[PDB]
């Protein structure tokens, strides 16, 4: 039957659960307390808060949905964050390991500031491995379209948790690839890259070309065509043709192209493979499958939309013919939403070009990125 000298009204103090690893303690804060001073008071009450230099720790407001967890800023008052009695704050190390697959295919773990955006993290990575031009590179997930990361947002809010390894990826440069039979190791790297892009469909090609490529691929993998062993049914066509072309009728066309190679060496076939790829107007282009509205028709028409350093291009989805091309110079503005992408060509044409796609923000950022480059050369 006593009074409690510790009691303060629920309205004048914030009662928060402070979590450090598996330790939790409830402490009382004046609600205008700055985050950095709250960290001090935490160090005075919880021994596990002393597990490192004091400025290495901060406060993190977790959530049942990990995408909604946020780091608190040191200069903000606690009541800025709309906290209520009983809420939980983690006292957390500000840097955390981020696993990144290097350009040599190995994984390196790099400490990054966990409150920052993907761009900031990329900059920390490039700093650690001696890359000055971080704008030549980006981070992508390794899932599977779903691997794209918006570098102006955080990993956390895009659903990337701390366990996930990301890939460091060099962007495409036409100046990167200059073919020659003198350097077999570099020739093979170029061949593998061009072949993989065709087989996985990121370089879209016609059916006839896909079988031509497969003909060189056969020369490379099997040597000269031998009608005793390279007969109907031999090929696992899924390994030689883009998925949309995996049809038995393609094998006859591949074998024709293979035979046409004669006794051509493995090196010479790799040269021809790479040369044929670079000869196509689709080479090096970043493509997106978008849905177009054609005047007259009610069903939208799937179309390949390609973005390069100097143009936007419409490509037929079945034949891969280049239907139309717009210089980046002749685009007045663009817009993206989660469901569409629209281009305004000012007085170069009547009507906007507006398509359905879930990759509109990706398209918009590519266009903006390539336009900024042209500006900086001016």
């Amino acid at each position: 039957n006593n009074d409690n000298p510790l009691f303060k009204s629920a309205m004048v103090a914030l009662s928060l659960k402070i979590s450090i690893g598996n330790v939790v303690k409830t402490m009382q804060f004046e609600p205008s307390t700055m985050v950095y001073d709250a960290c001090r008071m935490i160090r005075e009450r919880i021994p596990e808060a002393l597990a490192g230099p004091p400025n290495d720790f901060g406060l993190f407001l977790s959530d049942d949905d990990p995408k909604k967890g946020i780091w608190l800023e040191a200069g903000k008052a606690l009541d800025y964050y709309m906290l209520r009695n009983g809420d939980t704050m983690e006292y957390r190390k500000k840097q955390r390991p981020l696993k990144i697959r290097m350009l040599d295919g190995t994984v390196k773990t790099i400490m990054v500031d966990d409150s920052k955006t993907v761009t900031d993290m990329l900059m920390t990575i490039c700093a650690r491995i001696g890359i000055t031009n971080h704008d030549e590179y980006s981070l992508v997930r390794e899932l599977m379209e779903l691997n794209w990361l918006d570098h102006g947002r955080t990993l956390r809010e895009q659903g990337v948790e701390e366990h996930e390894t990301l890939l460091l990826r060099r962007k495409f440069f036409y100046s990167d690839q200059n073919v020659d039979s003198r350097d077999p190791v570099q020739l093979n790297l170029l061949y593998v890259q061009a072949r993989d892009d065709i087989l996985n469909g990121s370089h879209p090609v016609s059916f006839d070309k896909a079988c031509e490529f497969a003909g060189f691929q056969c020369q490379i993998q099997f040597g000269p065509h031998n009608e005793q062993k390279h007969k109907a049914g031999f090929l696992d066509l899924k390994d030689f043709l883009p998925k949309e072309y995996v049809k038995q009728k393609g094998e006859r066309k591949i074998f024709q192209a293979h035979k046409n190679c004669g006794q051509m060496s493995e090196i010479e076939a790799k040269v021809r493979y790479v040369k044929l790829a670079r000869s196509l107007q689709t080479y090096g282009v970043s493509f997106f499958l978008v849905k177009e509205k054609m005047k007259g028709k009610n069903k939208l028409v799937p179309r390949l939309l390609g973005i390069t350093k100097e143009c936007v291009m419409r490509v037929d989805e079945k034949t891969k013919e280049v239907i139309q091309e717009w210089s980046l110079t002749n685009i007045k503005r663009w817009a993206a939403s989660p469901k569409s992408f629209t281009l305004d060509f000012g007085d170069y044409q009547d009507g906007y070009y507006s398509v359905q796609t879930t990759e509109g923000e990706q398209i918009a950022q590519l266009i903006a990125g390539y336009i900024d480059i042209i500006l900086k050369k001016k």
